[PDB]
């Protein structure tokens, strides 16, 4: 079978061949339909070759997959089922409490593999296998954009934990502010528009010049574009209003600190960004006091699990068609896959199509 | 009646006289039994005279009161009821959503008064009044140490919010680390010992040399004393273990930052400290990434309300007698009240006795 991979010492994704996998007990064989490209794929391609599987020359890319079950094997799935795989699998040493308790998304460093990211091949091959417990059935009509279910699920989990932080009181948020205009930020912005919390005012932070398709999406969702070069996060309460909810998706460390200042009393920041170490001058006293005197929270979140993938299917149905059309800037056949790894301002979410149903 | 107050331009608490208050509709008249002294009382005495009531020459001190109802007026309380007052009352402009929804503890700055702290006289007078809704009945045998109910309630709320942050998954903490060996830290340490979470290992951070009565309390509770001069917060995972729960009660801004590093994956820090602005070099990138990759939370908490005072009475019953004996270093009759404002290492929790039942 064909697969798209990064090889050791190389700086580009390429087509390789490897045998079609065979499902072990409790696993189904899946024919890959479409796989989304993400920042993490770009990070692997950049020179992050520490994530390769034990004793292997390459890493198959892609962790945002949708496929069709072609061999249900000894599982309870049926042939023809449209499924999305979860990302996390047990590490080398085998299972642990996180996997046993059906919460591998809460497993710490070294206690999981992530397919297409660290320790395990991804989904950008014509076929893959997975335990039935990690295959989430989705509605058949979500096959076309099914590669979106995984990133939606990231937000489903983050919101679940952030909202849990506020559950000891009657929290009544009216404003939400997404930091970041990548596909995650933009997905989250549309999600917050359909959120039960009934947000009145939505904002999204970026740093683009017009004309820009992320600005257009933000504005078409009836949200305010906040150009950080004009109005930084801490200035936002002056220029706009205090934000009950902040969802951080920039990976900018200053935003973790400054979100505390931009928050309304009793608000929560969800942090999703993954920055490298970076030291600079912080008014920790103001950070600390503001958290306390105004009963604020910061909640970090990573990965997601089955419940979040199921929630994502419901959320998907509520997402506007125009939005899905504009968010997905290109689906590329495997024949011309290289275009999927385009990275520029007009490129929002791409995917590679391996087959059709 | 007699009261203990700070007057404008003066640097010491003194006895004053003012008329006995008369209960308005919905209020009871209370005879003050005992009032605890806290750090906030010391801060008022220091030169924080911005908290005085509108157009008044003095602030009556004390916010940790226990008393006996002597006139139930038109309320549902009975004469002889032992009660503890909540601290927060409506601001000048009158009621608001926080007060209306029975959550004034979540009111932001300027939207409340705190009796004995800002905008309203405290409880260090022979008599006081309060709405029945802010008077919490407690068991009669808690009259002697009833001034402890308010600070216990501070922790009851903080734990409620911190634990709420962890409620989206099956959190199974085994370790807890209290930062601070003031009366709040020590109360919290004994509370975490009787907490349903069933903590296996307890730690408390201080910076005292032996012999010291706070060290003795920590060790007698079967907790580990962590001298920050030896093992700072960030070093604690090396020397000891990663902490599932951290309760910050130092008011040291570095501890807000460093608690993130000392936390176990999926852990939460409660912040209670109130520092002034203080800027210094922080590795914000490491702070940010650690929050996210390891699904951690920070939750700030201030004040408390009726539900927390009720919970505090239950917790009180579970507290060891030796602990209560050792925690309360002096109860001083009003006649010799000055000793209550002693502030040294052997002084833990003091109170002033205005009357007996
Ligand atoms: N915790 C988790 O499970 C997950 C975490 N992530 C992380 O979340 C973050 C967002 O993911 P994704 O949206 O896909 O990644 P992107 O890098 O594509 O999105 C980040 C966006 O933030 C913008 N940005 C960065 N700094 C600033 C700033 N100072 N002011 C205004 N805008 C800024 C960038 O704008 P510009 O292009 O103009 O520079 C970019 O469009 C990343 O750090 C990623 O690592 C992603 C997926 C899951
Ligand atoms: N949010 C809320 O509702 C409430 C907040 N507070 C706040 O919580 C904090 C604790 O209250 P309380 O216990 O009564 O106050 P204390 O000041 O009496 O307690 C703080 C303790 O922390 C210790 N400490 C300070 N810095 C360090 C450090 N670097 N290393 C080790 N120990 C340190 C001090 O030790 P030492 O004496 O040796 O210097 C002191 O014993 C205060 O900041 C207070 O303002 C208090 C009540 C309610
Ligand atoms: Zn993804
Ligand atoms: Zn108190």
């Amino acid at each position: 079978m064909k697969a798209i991979a990064v090889k050791r010492g190389e700086d580009r994704p390429v087509v390789i061949e490897k045998p079609r996998p065979e499902p072990e007990s409790g696993e189904a064989l899946v024919r890959t339909l479409r796989v989304g490209v993400d920042g993490t794929d770009h990070e692997v391609i950049a020179g992050g070759h520490g994530g390769f599987p034990e004793g292997e020359d390459h890493l198959v890319l892609g962790h945002e997959a949708v496929g069709v079950v072609v061999d249900p094997n000894d599982t309870e799935l049926e042939e023809g089922d449209i499924v999305v795989p979860t990302v996390r699998r047990p590490p080398a040493s085998g299972t642990n409490e996180y996997f046993e308790r059906d919460q591998p998304d809460m497993a710490p460093d070294g206690m999981y593999f992530e397919r297409g990211i660290v320790g395990a091949h991804g989904y950008m091959s014509e076929f893959f296998t997975s335990p039935e417990k990690y295959l989430v059935r989705i509605p058949r009509s979500q096959a076309e954009l099914g590669f979106l279910i995984e990133p939606i699920s990231i937000t489903e989990k983050a919101l679940e934990h952030a909202y849990a932080s506020r559950s000891a009181f009657d929290w009544d948020p009216s404003s939400a502010f997404v930091l970041g205009n990548g596909s995650l930020g933009l997905l989250t912005l549309a999600m917050l528009k359909v959120d039960d919390k009934g947000y009145e005012n939505l904002y999204c932070l970026g740093r683009r010049d017009r004309p820009d398709p992320t600005i257009d999406i933000i504005e078409e969702l009836d949200a305010t574009y906040v150009d950080s070069r004009q109005t930084p996060v801490e200035d936002v309460p002056d220029v706009y209003e205090q934000m009950d909810f902040i969802y951080e998706a920039t990976g900018f460390p200053k935003h973790a600190i400054q979100s505390v200042q931009a928050l309304a009393p009793n608000g929560v920041g969800a942090l999703l960004g993954v920055p490298s170490d970076w030291a600079f001058e912080v008014d920790a006293g103001a950070f600390h006091r503001e958290m306390v005197l105004h009963n604020k929270a910061l909640v970090g979140s990573v990965n997601s699990h089955v419940e979040h993938f199921e929630a994502a299917t419901v959320t998907f149905t509520k997402l506007p068609k125009w939005f899905l059309e504009d968010l997905v800037t290109g689906v590329h056949p495997l024949s011309e896959f290289e275009a999927a790894f385009d990275d520029d301002d007009t490129t929002i979410k791409t995917a590679i199509e391996f087959s059709t149903v």
